[PDB]
Protein backbone atom coordinates (compact mmCIF):
# COMPACT_ATOMS: atom_id res chain seq x y z
CA UNK A 1 0.00 0.00 0.00
CA UNK A 2 3.06 2.85 1.24
CA UNK A 3 4.38 1.91 -2.03
CA UNK A 4 1.44 2.20 -4.59
CA UNK A 5 1.00 5.53 -2.50
CA UNK A 6 4.45 6.45 -3.33
CA UNK A 7 3.98 5.78 -7.48
CA UNK A 8 1.18 7.57 -7.24
CA UNK A 9 2.54 10.69 -5.67
CA UNK A 10 6.18 10.54 -7.18
CA UNK A 11 3.98 10.48 -10.78
CA UNK A 12 1.22 13.38 -10.43
CA UNK A 13 4.51 15.60 -8.62
CA UNK A 14 6.64 14.63 -11.82
CA UNK A 15 3.45 15.23 -14.25
CA UNK A 16 2.38 18.27 -12.93
CA UNK A 17 5.98 19.57 -12.94
CA UNK A 18 6.39 19.17 -16.62
CA UNK A 19 3.18 20.68 -17.61
CA UNK A 20 4.25 23.60 -15.22
CA UNK A 21 7.43 23.82 -17.88
CA UNK A 22 5.40 23.39 -20.82
CA UNK A 23 2.86 26.32 -19.85
CA UNK A 24 5.85 28.32 -18.82
CA UNK A 25 6.82 27.88 -22.27
CA UNK A 26 4.11 28.48 -25.00
CA UNK A 27 3.98 32.16 -25.98
CA UNK A 28 0.91 33.18 -27.07
CA UNK A 29 -2.72 31.65 -28.42
CA UNK A 30 -5.44 29.90 -27.46
CA UNK A 31 -3.17 26.59 -27.51
CA UNK A 32 -2.98 27.66 -23.99
CA UNK A 33 -6.42 27.17 -23.14
CA UNK A 34 -6.57 23.60 -25.39
CA UNK A 35 -2.87 22.40 -23.19
CA UNK A 36 -4.75 23.63 -19.45
CA UNK A 37 -7.66 21.62 -20.59
CA UNK A 38 -5.93 18.63 -21.50
CA UNK A 39 -3.47 18.89 -18.09
CA UNK A 40 -6.28 19.73 -15.77
CA UNK A 41 -8.19 16.39 -17.01
CA UNK A 42 -5.11 13.88 -17.18
CA UNK A 43 -4.10 14.68 -13.41
CA UNK A 44 -7.52 14.74 -12.36
CA UNK A 45 -8.12 10.90 -13.57
CA UNK A 46 -4.49 9.77 -12.86
CA UNK A 47 -4.78 11.25 -9.10
CA UNK A 48 -8.34 9.87 -8.87
CA UNK A 49 -6.94 6.35 -10.02
CA UNK A 50 -5.14 6.26 -7.10
CA UNK A 51 -8.17 6.13 -4.26
CA UNK A 52 -9.14 2.56 -5.61
CA UNK A 53 -6.14 1.33 -3.44
CA UNK A 54 -5.79 3.16 -0.57
CA UNK A 55 -6.83 1.74 2.62
CA UNK A 56 -5.17 4.53 5.32
CA UNK A 57 -6.43 8.25 6.41
CA UNK A 58 -2.44 9.83 6.31
CA UNK A 59 -2.02 8.34 2.72
CA UNK A 60 -5.43 9.81 1.79
CA UNK A 61 -5.05 12.76 3.39
CA UNK A 62 -1.69 13.07 1.04
CA UNK A 63 -3.19 11.94 -1.89
CA UNK A 64 -6.33 14.68 -1.47
CA UNK A 65 -3.69 17.55 -0.43
CA UNK A 66 -1.09 16.83 -3.35
CA UNK A 67 -3.75 16.86 -5.98
CA UNK A 68 -5.52 20.26 -4.96
CA UNK A 69 -1.89 21.48 -4.83
CA UNK A 70 -1.10 20.21 -8.18
CA UNK A 71 -4.25 21.99 -10.21
CA UNK A 72 -4.08 25.06 -8.22
CA UNK A 73 -0.33 25.21 -9.90
CA UNK A 74 -1.76 24.89 -13.45
CA UNK A 75 -4.47 27.27 -13.18
CA UNK A 76 -2.06 29.35 -11.46
CA UNK A 77 -0.01 29.49 -14.40
CA UNK A 78 -2.58 30.05 -16.93
CA UNK A 79 -3.15 33.31 -14.90
CA UNK A 80 0.14 34.80 -15.79
CA UNK A 81 -1.30 34.35 -19.34
CA UNK A 82 -2.96 36.41 -21.44
CA UNK A 83 -5.96 34.67 -22.66
CA UNK A 84 -9.84 35.69 -23.95
CA UNK A 85 -12.56 35.68 -20.99
CA UNK A 86 -13.95 33.19 -22.00
CA UNK A 87 -11.79 30.44 -22.48
CA UNK A 88 -10.16 31.73 -19.10
CA UNK A 89 -13.73 30.88 -17.61
CA UNK A 90 -14.08 27.79 -19.11
CA UNK A 91 -10.52 26.39 -17.57
CA UNK A 92 -10.76 27.66 -14.18
CA UNK A 93 -14.82 26.27 -14.28
CA UNK A 94 -13.61 23.12 -15.87
CA UNK A 95 -10.83 23.21 -13.36
CA UNK A 96 -12.55 23.72 -10.75
CA UNK A 97 -15.26 21.03 -11.14
CA UNK A 98 -12.85 17.99 -11.12
CA UNK A 99 -11.42 19.09 -7.75
CA UNK A 100 -14.93 18.99 -6.85
CA UNK A 101 -15.33 15.72 -8.12
CA UNK A 102 -11.91 14.08 -6.52
CA UNK A 103 -12.85 15.78 -3.32
CA UNK A 104 -16.34 13.88 -3.11
CA UNK A 105 -14.84 10.42 -4.25
CA UNK A 106 -12.00 10.42 -1.55
CA UNK A 107 -14.78 11.80 1.05
CA UNK A 108 -16.71 8.69 0.70
CA UNK A 109 -14.55 6.22 2.55
CA UNK A 110 -12.85 8.25 5.43
CA UNK A 111 -14.53 7.02 8.58
CA UNK A 112 -12.55 9.12 10.80
CA UNK A 113 -15.49 12.06 11.56
CA UNK A 114 -12.85 14.45 12.55
CA UNK A 115 -10.87 13.48 8.93
CA UNK A 116 -13.59 13.80 7.06
CA UNK A 117 -15.02 17.52 8.36
CA UNK A 118 -11.13 18.23 8.06
CA UNK A 119 -10.73 17.52 4.40
CA UNK A 120 -13.79 18.74 3.68
CA UNK A 121 -13.10 21.82 5.02
CA UNK A 122 -9.93 21.96 3.18
CA UNK A 123 -11.69 21.39 -0.36
CA UNK A 124 -14.21 24.20 0.00
CA UNK A 125 -11.58 26.32 0.70
CA UNK A 126 -9.76 25.40 -1.93
CA UNK A 127 -12.19 26.17 -4.71
CA UNK A 128 -13.05 29.28 -2.72
CA UNK A 129 -9.67 30.65 -3.95
CA UNK A 130 -9.28 29.87 -7.30
CA UNK A 131 -12.69 31.56 -7.89
CA UNK A 132 -11.02 34.62 -6.36
CA UNK A 133 -8.06 34.40 -8.40
CA UNK A 134 -10.59 34.12 -11.70
CA UNK A 135 -12.46 37.01 -10.25
CA UNK A 136 -9.19 39.49 -10.13
CA UNK A 137 -8.95 39.30 -14.03
CA UNK A 138 -12.38 38.78 -15.76
CA UNK A 139 -12.54 41.46 -17.96
CA UNK A 140 -16.97 41.21 -18.55
CA UNK A 141 -19.87 41.02 -16.54
CA UNK A 142 -21.56 38.33 -17.70
CA UNK A 143 -18.11 36.22 -17.83
CA UNK A 144 -18.18 37.01 -13.95
CA UNK A 145 -21.74 36.49 -13.32
CA UNK A 146 -21.55 32.70 -14.98
CA UNK A 147 -18.82 31.83 -12.87
CA UNK A 148 -20.62 33.51 -10.01
CA UNK A 149 -23.43 30.84 -10.60
CA UNK A 150 -21.41 27.89 -10.66
CA UNK A 151 -19.37 29.22 -7.94
CA UNK A 152 -22.37 28.71 -5.59
CA UNK A 153 -24.04 25.79 -7.32
CA UNK A 154 -20.47 23.73 -7.09
CA UNK A 155 -19.57 24.43 -3.28
CA UNK A 156 -23.13 23.81 -2.67
CA UNK A 157 -22.95 20.10 -4.15
CA UNK A 158 -19.59 19.48 -2.56
CA UNK A 159 -21.34 20.77 1.25
CA UNK A 160 -24.28 18.63 0.94
CA UNK A 161 -22.30 15.85 -0.19
CA UNK A 162 -19.97 16.50 3.27
CA UNK A 163 -23.34 16.64 4.83
CA UNK A 164 -24.80 13.14 3.86
CA UNK A 165 -21.64 11.45 5.29
CA UNK A 166 -21.39 13.54 8.26
CA UNK A 167 -22.97 12.31 11.35
CA UNK A 168 -22.21 14.28 15.12
CA UNK A 169 -22.80 17.62 15.73
CA UNK A 170 -19.50 18.68 15.81
CA UNK A 171 -18.78 18.10 12.25
CA UNK A 172 -22.18 19.74 11.55
CA UNK A 173 -21.15 22.79 13.26
CA UNK A 174 -17.91 23.04 11.55
CA UNK A 175 -19.40 22.12 7.69
CA UNK A 176 -22.28 24.78 8.57
CA UNK A 177 -20.05 27.47 9.96
CA UNK A 178 -17.66 27.10 6.71
CA UNK A 179 -20.04 27.05 4.18
CA UNK A 180 -21.61 30.28 5.74
CA UNK A 181 -17.80 31.52 5.68
CA UNK A 182 -17.20 30.43 2.14
CA UNK A 183 -20.51 31.67 0.30
CA UNK A 184 -19.97 34.99 1.83
CA UNK A 185 -16.51 35.58 0.81
CA UNK A 186 -17.42 34.68 -2.90
CA UNK A 187 -20.58 37.44 -2.68
CA UNK A 188 -18.48 39.99 -1.23
CA UNK A 189 -15.84 39.45 -3.79
CA UNK A 190 -18.06 39.24 -6.48
CA UNK A 191 -19.58 42.44 -5.60
CA UNK A 192 -16.71 44.67 -5.90
CA UNK A 193 -16.01 43.90 -9.70
CA UNK A 194 -18.17 46.06 -12.26
CA UNK A 195 -21.52 44.39 -13.16
CA UNK A 196 -25.24 45.11 -14.07
CA UNK A 197 -26.75 45.24 -10.13
CA UNK A 198 -29.97 43.80 -11.40
CA UNK A 199 -27.52 40.77 -12.25
CA UNK A 200 -25.56 41.21 -9.89
CA UNK A 201 -28.80 41.11 -6.62
CA UNK A 202 -29.56 38.22 -8.87
CA UNK A 203 -26.61 36.14 -7.88
CA UNK A 204 -26.36 37.59 -4.38
CA UNK A 205 -29.99 36.95 -3.82
CA UNK A 206 -29.23 32.90 -5.30
CA UNK A 207 -26.05 32.66 -2.75
CA UNK A 208 -28.07 33.65 -0.08
CA UNK A 209 -31.05 31.52 -0.42
CA UNK A 210 -28.65 28.65 -0.85
CA UNK A 211 -26.93 28.77 2.22
CA UNK A 212 -30.39 28.97 4.23
CA UNK A 213 -31.32 25.66 2.41
CA UNK A 214 -28.11 24.03 3.55
CA UNK A 215 -29.12 25.41 7.03
CA UNK A 216 -32.33 23.24 6.94
CA UNK A 217 -30.55 20.62 5.71
CA UNK A 218 -28.29 20.56 8.43
CA UNK A 219 -30.43 20.69 11.48
CA UNK A 220 -32.46 17.68 10.15
CA UNK A 221 -29.42 15.86 10.13
CA UNK B 1 -30.84 -14.67 -8.37
CA UNK B 2 -34.64 -15.36 -9.33
CA UNK B 3 -34.94 -17.60 -6.32
CA UNK B 4 -33.83 -15.01 -4.37
CA UNK B 5 -36.23 -12.32 -5.59
CA UNK B 6 -38.75 -15.35 -4.99
CA UNK B 7 -37.83 -15.85 -1.17
CA UNK B 8 -37.70 -11.89 -1.34
CA UNK B 9 -41.01 -11.33 -2.45
CA UNK B 10 -42.73 -14.86 -0.73
CA UNK B 11 -41.43 -13.24 3.14
CA UNK B 12 -42.16 -10.00 2.12
CA UNK B 13 -45.86 -10.97 1.21
CA UNK B 14 -46.62 -12.85 4.42
CA UNK B 15 -45.11 -10.40 6.76
CA UNK B 16 -47.16 -7.74 5.50
CA UNK B 17 -50.07 -10.09 5.73
CA UNK B 18 -49.46 -10.91 9.04
CA UNK B 19 -49.25 -7.24 10.13
CA UNK B 20 -52.08 -6.64 8.59
CA UNK B 21 -53.61 -8.88 11.04
CA UNK B 22 -52.08 -7.49 13.67
CA UNK B 23 -52.74 -3.93 13.25
CA UNK B 24 -56.47 -4.96 12.93
CA UNK B 25 -56.65 -6.64 16.23
CA UNK B 26 -55.52 -4.41 18.54
CA UNK B 27 -57.74 -1.61 19.79
CA UNK B 28 -56.21 0.72 22.19
CA UNK B 29 -53.31 3.50 22.51
CA UNK B 30 -49.94 3.65 22.36
CA UNK B 31 -49.39 0.08 21.53
CA UNK B 32 -50.36 0.81 18.18
CA UNK B 33 -47.45 3.78 17.44
CA UNK B 34 -44.99 0.61 18.61
CA UNK B 35 -46.17 -1.92 16.41
CA UNK B 36 -46.41 0.71 13.53
CA UNK B 37 -42.94 1.45 14.49
CA UNK B 38 -41.50 -1.68 14.63
CA UNK B 39 -43.23 -2.93 11.54
CA UNK B 40 -41.85 -0.50 9.36
CA UNK B 41 -38.53 -0.89 9.77
CA UNK B 42 -38.58 -4.70 9.58
CA UNK B 43 -40.19 -5.16 5.93
CA UNK B 44 -37.64 -2.43 4.91
CA UNK B 45 -35.18 -3.87 6.20
CA UNK B 46 -35.93 -7.18 4.63
CA UNK B 47 -36.23 -5.70 1.21
CA UNK B 48 -33.13 -3.44 2.06
CA UNK B 49 -31.48 -6.86 2.59
CA UNK B 50 -32.80 -8.23 -0.70
CA UNK B 51 -32.30 -5.12 -3.15
CA UNK B 52 -28.32 -6.26 -1.99
CA UNK B 53 -28.57 -9.18 -4.59
CA UNK B 54 -28.44 -8.68 -7.82
CA UNK B 55 -31.22 -9.14 -10.75
CA UNK B 56 -32.86 -8.07 -13.95
CA UNK B 57 -34.06 -4.82 -14.33
CA UNK B 58 -37.86 -6.10 -14.22
CA UNK B 59 -37.14 -7.65 -11.29
CA UNK B 60 -35.40 -4.73 -9.13
CA UNK B 61 -38.39 -3.12 -10.81
CA UNK B 62 -41.38 -5.36 -9.00
CA UNK B 63 -38.79 -5.59 -5.75
CA UNK B 64 -39.38 -1.92 -5.54
CA UNK B 65 -43.33 -1.69 -6.40
CA UNK B 66 -44.04 -4.37 -3.39
CA UNK B 67 -42.14 -2.38 -1.00
CA UNK B 68 -44.10 0.50 -1.53
CA UNK B 69 -47.30 -1.44 -1.44
CA UNK B 70 -46.47 -3.07 1.66
CA UNK B 71 -45.43 0.09 3.68
CA UNK B 72 -48.56 2.24 2.19
CA UNK B 73 -51.02 -0.90 3.59
CA UNK B 74 -49.33 -0.81 6.72
CA UNK B 75 -49.45 3.13 6.84
CA UNK B 76 -53.57 3.08 5.61
CA UNK B 77 -54.13 0.21 7.77
CA UNK B 78 -53.10 3.03 10.81
CA UNK B 79 -54.97 5.48 9.21
CA UNK B 80 -58.19 4.12 10.63
CA UNK B 81 -56.73 3.97 14.12
CA UNK B 82 -57.37 6.59 16.49
CA UNK B 83 -53.73 7.58 17.82
CA UNK B 84 -52.18 10.85 19.44
CA UNK B 85 -51.38 13.68 16.44
CA UNK B 86 -47.43 13.53 17.66
CA UNK B 87 -47.92 9.77 17.72
CA UNK B 88 -49.43 9.63 14.11
CA UNK B 89 -47.03 12.35 12.30
CA UNK B 90 -44.15 10.57 13.28
CA UNK B 91 -45.01 7.60 12.74
CA UNK B 92 -46.20 8.22 8.59
CA UNK B 93 -43.01 10.74 8.46
CA UNK B 94 -40.70 7.98 9.70
CA UNK B 95 -42.29 5.41 7.66
CA UNK B 96 -41.96 7.68 4.58
CA UNK B 97 -38.37 8.34 5.10
CA UNK B 98 -37.88 4.79 4.88
CA UNK B 99 -39.14 4.54 1.61
CA UNK B 100 -36.93 6.75 -0.10
CA UNK B 101 -33.57 4.92 0.97
CA UNK B 102 -34.78 2.04 -0.78
CA UNK B 103 -35.41 3.51 -3.17
CA UNK B 104 -32.01 5.53 -3.41
CA UNK B 105 -30.04 1.88 -2.91
CA UNK B 106 -32.37 0.67 -5.63
CA UNK B 107 -31.54 3.36 -8.10
CA UNK B 108 -27.82 3.12 -7.45
CA UNK B 109 -27.98 -0.35 -9.58
CA UNK B 110 -29.96 0.80 -12.47
CA UNK B 111 -28.47 0.67 -15.64
CA UNK B 112 -31.60 2.55 -18.15
CA UNK B 113 -33.44 5.31 -18.39
CA UNK B 114 -36.52 3.47 -18.70
CA UNK B 115 -36.23 2.18 -14.73
CA UNK B 116 -34.49 5.37 -13.70
CA UNK B 117 -37.98 7.52 -15.19
CA UNK B 118 -40.25 4.99 -13.96
CA UNK B 119 -38.62 4.10 -10.57
CA UNK B 120 -38.12 7.78 -9.78
CA UNK B 121 -41.76 9.16 -10.83
CA UNK B 122 -43.31 6.23 -8.85
CA UNK B 123 -41.67 6.91 -6.02
CA UNK B 124 -42.59 10.85 -5.81
CA UNK B 125 -45.65 9.92 -6.52
CA UNK B 126 -45.85 7.22 -3.95
CA UNK B 127 -44.23 9.38 -1.14
CA UNK B 128 -46.22 12.58 -1.75
CA UNK B 129 -49.64 10.65 -1.70
CA UNK B 130 -49.16 9.42 1.77
CA UNK B 131 -48.44 12.83 3.04
CA UNK B 132 -51.69 13.32 1.43
CA UNK B 133 -53.76 10.87 3.44
CA UNK B 134 -51.54 12.54 6.35
CA UNK B 135 -52.46 16.24 6.05
CA UNK B 136 -56.50 13.91 5.22
CA UNK B 137 -56.75 13.56 9.38
CA UNK B 138 -54.15 15.69 10.85
CA UNK B 139 -55.03 17.24 14.19
CA UNK B 140 -53.58 20.42 15.39
CA UNK B 141 -51.58 23.45 13.13
CA UNK B 142 -48.09 23.11 14.56
CA UNK B 143 -48.40 18.92 14.04
CA UNK B 144 -49.43 19.59 10.43
CA UNK B 145 -47.23 22.29 9.40
CA UNK B 146 -43.84 20.38 10.83
CA UNK B 147 -44.87 17.15 8.74
CA UNK B 148 -45.68 19.45 5.78
CA UNK B 149 -42.18 20.68 5.78
CA UNK B 150 -40.88 17.48 5.98
CA UNK B 151 -42.37 16.76 3.22
CA UNK B 152 -40.86 18.93 0.93
CA UNK B 153 -37.05 18.18 2.03
CA UNK B 154 -37.82 14.65 1.67
CA UNK B 155 -38.89 14.97 -1.79
CA UNK B 156 -36.31 16.91 -2.83
CA UNK B 157 -33.76 14.36 -0.97
CA UNK B 158 -35.15 11.40 -3.92
CA UNK B 159 -35.50 14.30 -6.28
CA UNK B 160 -32.01 15.59 -6.71
CA UNK B 161 -30.63 11.65 -5.93
CA UNK B 162 -31.82 10.75 -9.28
CA UNK B 163 -30.82 13.27 -10.76
CA UNK B 164 -27.06 13.21 -10.15
CA UNK B 165 -27.52 9.59 -11.68
CA UNK B 166 -29.96 10.18 -14.84
CA UNK B 167 -27.78 11.34 -18.17
CA UNK B 168 -30.30 12.69 -20.87
CA UNK B 169 -32.76 15.25 -21.08
CA UNK B 170 -35.79 13.17 -22.13
CA UNK B 171 -35.27 12.27 -18.56
CA UNK B 172 -34.42 15.02 -17.19
CA UNK B 173 -38.15 16.48 -18.12
CA UNK B 174 -39.74 13.39 -16.10
CA UNK B 175 -38.01 14.41 -12.96
CA UNK B 176 -39.06 18.54 -13.48
CA UNK B 177 -42.47 17.85 -14.31
CA UNK B 178 -42.93 15.50 -11.06
CA UNK B 179 -41.11 17.72 -9.25
CA UNK B 180 -43.29 20.50 -9.81
CA UNK B 181 -46.74 18.60 -9.50
CA UNK B 182 -45.46 17.50 -6.25
CA UNK B 183 -44.43 20.49 -4.75
CA UNK B 184 -47.96 21.89 -6.18
CA UNK B 185 -49.50 19.34 -4.26
CA UNK B 186 -48.37 19.61 -1.11
CA UNK B 187 -48.98 23.49 -1.35
CA UNK B 188 -52.18 22.75 -2.42
CA UNK B 189 -53.24 20.65 0.64
CA UNK B 190 -51.62 22.33 3.23
CA UNK B 191 -53.67 25.83 1.81
CA UNK B 192 -56.83 23.80 2.07
CA UNK B 193 -55.94 23.19 5.51
CA UNK B 194 -56.74 25.40 8.74
CA UNK B 195 -53.22 26.59 9.69
CA UNK B 196 -52.16 29.69 11.05
CA UNK B 197 -50.63 32.34 8.11
CA UNK B 198 -47.25 32.54 9.67
CA UNK B 199 -46.91 29.02 9.24
CA UNK B 200 -48.62 28.85 6.09
CA UNK B 201 -46.43 31.37 4.64
CA UNK B 202 -42.97 29.73 4.98
CA UNK B 203 -44.61 26.28 3.63
CA UNK B 204 -45.70 28.02 0.47
CA UNK B 205 -42.24 29.79 0.59
CA UNK B 206 -40.07 26.88 1.05
CA UNK B 207 -42.05 25.75 -2.33
CA UNK B 208 -41.04 28.44 -3.63
CA UNK B 209 -37.42 28.42 -3.20
CA UNK B 210 -36.76 24.29 -3.63
CA UNK B 211 -38.73 24.42 -6.89
CA UNK B 212 -35.93 26.31 -7.76
CA UNK B 213 -32.89 24.78 -6.66
CA UNK B 214 -34.08 21.72 -8.68
CA UNK B 215 -35.23 23.86 -11.49
CA UNK B 216 -31.20 25.36 -11.78
CA UNK B 217 -29.20 21.57 -10.69
CA UNK B 218 -31.35 19.87 -12.85
CA UNK B 219 -30.62 21.75 -15.95
CA UNK B 220 -26.99 22.10 -15.41
CA UNK B 221 -25.80 18.68 -16.82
Amino acid sequence: PEAAAELALATIEAITELFVDALEIIRSGEVASRLAKSGIEVIAELAEAAIEHIDDPEQLKKIVKKAAEAIKKIVEELIKKDVEDELLAEVTSEGNRKLSRITSKALTKIKDEKAAAELTIEAIEAITENFLLALERIKDGEVAAKLAEDGLLEIYRLAVSGIEHIDNPEELEKIVKKTEEAVERIVEALEKKDVEPELKEEVEELGKKLVEIVRKLAERK
